[PDB]
């Protein structure tokens, strides 16, 4: 079996290649920008996601949406972390946090997959902690800033293994393998 | 630091050492000839001349392996592209794509690396379509028909710099270098 991942982040697709290629799925990256909502959920841009690109590329296809949800922050930057990553960033991710009484946060992944005129939703939450400082240089995105509960490391200083044993992203991967193994040949 | 590729292509040498070495990596090239497995996958070629290759080699070693997937031919040539250039060459392609509507292609390549008793694979791709007649005679194999995305030109018809802004063994490239300036020192 050999999916196409329409994307533009490289990060997404060596997790994604990483994790389904251990059972012998095949990822084929496809950069194809679509809409990407506004919107309360990321399973939202999801949808529309889907039902936009549906016609337009090649099956069957998987998109996916994800977000850094900081509690004392009310959720934000949540479904917009792609446009605060690139404006404010990191340093102001910290800048915002000084002195927060409560640096809980989790990180959340929805995979979209479409095949034969039918589209699923499988999704993945790992909670934890905005650092006081970046640390490490593996990863991407928000990577440097946020410790998985139960670890001391950031997910920057973890390896790519490491990382998707812990992730919001490698929780999303397992729930739609185990829908795999129940529907489709592989 | 040094590189070895194991490879016979000078062409592909020559793209590979160009590339790397404006990040200060050396690329030596070592004509080692090493099994490439009949399979579906490039990724599978690549971890059985990996395998194969360990210990046989000077570390850290790469190797190489690319091909052209025509969606209407369910993939082919892709593993296989080379063989098929040869012998039905591009008069072949053309004729069994006749009276095809859906003409979507993408090249990709696979990049593998071994070093501290690791293997590590990287790929690029580059979505196309195919052409319904030769065009241009710039690049080599199937270029004359594979025209990019983006573009209306076939890669037959752009010059190596513009080929090399939209190529899929560049984009592997890429990845490959983004990994080694977080992993390893020099
Ligand atoms: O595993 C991750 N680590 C760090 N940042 C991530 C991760 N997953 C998603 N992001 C960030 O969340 C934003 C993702 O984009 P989106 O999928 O379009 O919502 C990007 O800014 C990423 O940097
Ligand atoms: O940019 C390209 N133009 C034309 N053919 C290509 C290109 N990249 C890969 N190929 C085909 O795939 C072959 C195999 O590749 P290699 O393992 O990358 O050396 C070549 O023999 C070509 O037939």
């Amino acid at each position: 079996m050999k999916i196409f991942f329409i994307t533009s982040n490289p990060g997404k697709v060596r997790e994604v290649a990483n994790f389904l290629g251990t059972f012998g799925i095949e990822i084929v990256q496809l950069k194809h920008e679509y809409p990407e909502i506004q919107a309360e959920k990321l399973e939202d841009v999801v949808d529309f996601g889907i039902s936009w690109l549906k016609g337009k590329v090649p099956e069957p296809f998987m998109i996916e949406d994800s977000g850094l949800f900081i509690e004392s922050l009310k959720g934000f930057p949540g479904v917009y972390s792609s446009y605060v990553y690139r404006t404010i960033g990191l340093e102001g991710i910290l800048k915002l946090m000084e002195g927060a009484e409560d640096r809980r946060a989790y990180f959340k992944s929805v995979i979209g997959f479409y095949i034969d005129g039918k589209a699923y939703k499988f999704s993945g939450v790992t909670w934890g902690r905005i650092s006081n400082e970046k640390r490490g240089t593996h990863g991407f995105g928000y990577d440097p800033i946020f410790i998985p509960e139960g670890s001391e490391k950031t997910f920057a200083e973890m390896t790519i293994e490491e990382k998707n044993a812990l992730s919001h992203r490698g929780k999303a991967l397992k729930a739609f393998f185990e829908w795999l193994k129940v529907n489709l040949k592989y």
